[PDB]
DNA sequence: ACCGTAAACATGTTTACGGT
DNA sequence: ACCGTAAACATGTTTACGGT
């Protein structure tokens, strides 16, 4: 387990980005990615908390694209 | 009266998102609109006609979703 | 092709509870 | 006080089918 909290973990990834902004399926690839942990041990359980996190911290206020088309996460 | 309305899904649905002043609506606000201007929704339908009418906006190409600044609403719009 | 219906899965919103 | 975890509800994305 790494120590840290999910709201951490997330912003991490969103921070990581060029465009400040990240689509969920690519939060739950970077958090994997960057902490074997959750692709090796953790239950399925892990990408409920990370939904969870986002509509309750009102850091997390998603947007969506010009597109309209993708919807997005983003720190404020 | 209550009988069916003679519109399609995609039409009822643009009949309530051009009817506000941004051409904009959330969902359940596009529920009320058709719920009060037909009252065959209101008390006929099966729960089921709200399953239909998210999938016409998510199927229909023309009706895109845009975010308020708060990022805490989520409408649909027209293009 | 088009519309309507149903259902599975993904994603976003909430309440609820035990434990760090 | 608040995280971590679970589950119910709302919302958005898809594929699939029968009928006109």
């Amino acid at each position: 387990r790494p120590p840290y909290s999910y709201m951490a973990m997330i912003q991490f990834a969103i921070n990581s980005t060029e465009r400040k902004r990240m689509t969920l399926k690519d939060i739950y690839t970077w958090i994997e990615d960057h902490f074997p942990y959750f692709k090796h041990i953790a239950k399925p359980g892990w990408k409920n908390s990370i939904r969870h996190n986002l509509s309750l911290h009102d850091m997390f206020v998603r947007e969506t694209s010009a597109n309209g088309k993708v919807s997005f996460w983003t720190i404020h």
